[PDB]
């Protein structure tokens, strides 16, 4: 269960998350589980569903323990419900350990599972504060750290086209180039961070930095898009439209309602600007930036029927729940969730995005003297 054996342990489909293989129960039942830094439950499909290839069968596990507690999770566009219990859990291409963990056996759901995603459950990697029904339900990673000698850290190397790596208990130096820059975890609930500055093709958006973090900024592998608060989304779209003015796209493209297509191999990457997110550093008024190319924010939509063309969805969207640095932001970066030191490291990954003109980057330090607190 070394780091080499953990390399390439993730798979996925574009816009459908990254998943890792796990086993639940005795004898082990193999399931594909979404790696989610934006939630804190280990929630697995435990009843038949038209989108599930397989599911957790509690009756077949001798080690299953029922907690006699239901869990009901409604949200805007859907819901999931289930029963809480505990069982033996392993990650075959992860640490060489078996732990007893809480499991939310999903019995009913609406618009939760995805057709052809190839995953059957979600591994919520965030803190107990956001666990459902409440903070007393110990998340998986907490159980793993308590029961084993595994260091309190994990890292994610999400690669586009999908695949990548989840390294538990350490940093795999073969997965990144250059320096690892750290941003403090503001509060241990979601992986909450602070954005101090936003530039679009080197041009500062010129907003009070609190606007970037209205009402929180999080690092979420379970969200596809870069999600931005209304004011920031509007200014970003205006700036991207201006840089890409040689071509006009429908309003629906800017809203995520429609694809933009070009003849295969002709995508005009150069008309689209680079987006720079400046993250709060580990020392006062110091920051570093992560640079996002259009190869990350224009997500390819694979469709045999549109295959004479290369088609893309605009992977930046409006949020009313704060900034979300989703999968398109994480892609090409090696992201260290250093729980032990309450910080998140970013470095250029071995699968980073680039063309012959520009590259995705992690650069610093940047100083500011006229800075307030950028948090809410
Ligand atoms: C606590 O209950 C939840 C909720 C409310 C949301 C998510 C989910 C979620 C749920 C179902 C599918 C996905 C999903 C879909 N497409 C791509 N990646 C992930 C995400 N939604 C977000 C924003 C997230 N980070 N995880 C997971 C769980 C377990």
């Amino acid at each position: 269960g070394s780091f080499v054996e953990m390399v390439d342990n993730l798979r996925g489909k574009s816009g459908q998350g990254y998943y890792v293989e796990m086993t639940v129960g005795s004898p082990p039942q193999t399931l594909n589980i979404l790696v989610d830094t934006g939630s804190s439950n280990f929630a697995v499909g435990a009843a038949p569903h038209p989108f599930l290839h397989r599911y957790y069968q509690r009756q077949l596990s001798s080690t299953y323990r029922d907690l006699r507690k239901g869990v009901y999770v409604p949200y805007t566009q859907g819901k999931w419900e289930g029963e809480l219990g505990t069982d033996l859990v392993s990650i075959p291409h992860g640490p060489n350990v078996t732990v007893r963990a809480n499991i939310a056996a999903i019995t009913e759901s609406d618009k939760f599972f995805i057709n052809g995603s190839n995953w059957e459950g979600i591994l919520g990697l965030a803190y107990a504060e956001i666990a459902r029904p409440d903070d007393s339900l110990e998340p998986f990673f907490d159980s793993l750290v308590k029961q084993t000698h595994v260091p309190n850290l994990f890292s994610l190397q999400l690669c586009g086209a999908v695949g990548g790596s989840m390294i538990i208990g350490g940093i795999d130096h073969s997965l990144y180039t250059g320096s690892l820059w750290y941003t403090p975890i503001r509060r241990e609930w979601y992986y909450e961070v602070i954005i101090v500055r936003v530039e679009i093709n080197g041009q500062d958006l010129k907003m009070d930095c609190k606007e970037y973090n209205y009402d929180k900024s999080i690092v979420d592998s379970g969200t596809t898009n870069l999600r931005l608060p209304k004011k920031v989304f509007e200014a970003a779209v205006k700036s991207i439209k201006a840089a890409s003015s040689t071509e006009k796209f429908p309003d629906g493209f800017w809203l995520g309602e429609q694809l933009v297509c070009w003849q295969a191999g002709t995508t005009p990457w150069n008309i689209f600007p680079v987006i720079s997110l400046y993250l709060m550093g580990e020392v006062t008024n110091q920051s570093f930036r992560i640079t996002i190319l259009p190869q990350q924010y224009l997500r390819p939509v694979e469709d045999v029927a549109t295959s004479q063309d290369d088609c893309y969805k605009f992977a930046i969207s409006q949020s009313s729940t704060g900034t979300v640095m989703g999968a398109v932001i994480m892609e090409g970066f090696y992201v260290v969730f250093d729980r032990a030191r309450k910080r998140i490291g970013f470095a250029v990954s071995a699968c980073h995005v680039h063309d012959e003109f520009r590259t995705a980057a992690v650069e610093g330090p940047f100083v500011t003297l006229d800075m307030e607190d950028c948090g809410y």
